[PDB]
């Protein structure tokens, strides 16, 4: 197995990648067209569905019976990322399916997901798309761990896709297996907490990355926390969670970006993160609603043939 394999699908996800290329060879893309695809790519895995040149009820029955294939072209690995929009209709299909395999593997993988803000289309989507990992994470029993990052109102997409290759590099960085006291195991007991810890629901969760002690201690209600030093000296068993590790990063190891790097585990936050969703759609669904218009200019006293000519 490899250390990592990074999966991308859809738009965003294609987008996303094009920072990553450095990567190379564990990096995997996906999508239903070759609209995002760029020459950037050929240095990365790139696979598109067959037949299928927004709406995620059409997109699903094509891509389905594929599912089986894309995975063969997936290398098993001791850890995934997988990336994606909660918005659109590609990403946010692709993305959730292979998600449901990677589980049956009985696989260790975070995902980074967008939560797309345009229209009332994308919003609907956002929901059943995180409606869909949280069925995911029921039916495999599993926690579906994803940074939510939403496409907030004035901000680029360049500058949202800038944040989450750097917290995707993170997450490369932890699973690296090149840390004191860092087990494959110990990254894999992180993110399935609820193998060992039975009690536990499986569902949703967040991961927050953080570069402080004072912004990991204020995730709220942390259920499993993995923290990077790398000055020993600086380690500090803080807050509450119910399963705590650590590992020592090396100061000759070139992809160690900051002194500290937590990376908790929650869930009670994804109550807002769906309330925000569903509030904004319910503002915008009330203005279409609301919305008039003029009565025809045509009526029943006017002759009106086969092809629409009143003459
Ligand atoms: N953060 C971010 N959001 C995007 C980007 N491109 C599109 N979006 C938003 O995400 C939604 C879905 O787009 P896309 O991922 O291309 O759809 P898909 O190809 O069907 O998966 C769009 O309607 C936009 O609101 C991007 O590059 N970065
Ligand atoms: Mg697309």
């Amino acid at each position: 197995p490899v250390k990592v394999c990074l999966i991308f699908a859809g738009g965003t996800g294609m987008n996303v990648a094009t920072k990553l290329v450095d990567l190379g060879e564990a990096v995997h893309c996906f999508d239903t067209c070759d609209k995002n695809v760029v020459d950037v790519h050929r240095s990365v895995n790139v696979t598109l569905t067959k037949g299928t040149r927004g709406n995620r009820k059409v997109i699903l029955p094509l891509v389905r019976p594929q599912i089986p294939a894309l995975m063969d072209t997936i290398p098993e690995a001791d850890f995934y990322i997988v990336c994606y929009s909660l918005g659109g209709g590609s990403g946010s299909v692709l993305g959730p399916l292979i998600t449901g395999q990677l589980a049956d593997r009985k696989a260790s993988f975070v995902s980074f997901v967008v939560g797309a803000m345009e229209s009332t289309d994308n919003l609907g989507n956002d929901i059943d798309t995180m409606k869909t990992l949280e069925a995911i994470a029921v039916n495999k029993h599993l926690p579906i761990v994803v940074n939510y990052v939403p496409n907030t109102q004035g901000r680029s997409y360049e500058s949202i896709n800038d944040e989450i290759a750097e917290k995707i590099r993170k997450v490369v960085l932890l699973v690296n297996q090149n840390h004191g006291r860092l087990d494959v195991h110990d990254v894999a007991n992180w993110v399935r907490f609820t193998d060992k810890h039975n009690y536990l629901i499986p569902q949703v969760c967040e991961l927050h990355i953080e570069t402080t002690r004072k912004d990991a201690e204020n995730v709220p209600e942390a259920i499993s926390q993995l923290s990077l030093y790398l000055d020993p000296s600086k380690e500090v068993a803080f807050g509450t969670p119910i399963y705590r590790k650590v590992g020592i990063m090396k100061v000759d190891d070139l992809d160690v970006t900051d002194d500290q790097i937590h990376f908790v585990i929650n869930s009670v936050g994804v109550v807002e993160i769906m309330k925000t969703i569903t509030d904004s759609k319910l503002e915008m669904t009330r203005q279409q609603s609301k919305f008039t218009q003029r009565n025809p200019i045509i009526d029943a006293d006017d002759n009106v043939d086969e092809d629409g000519m009143v003459v």
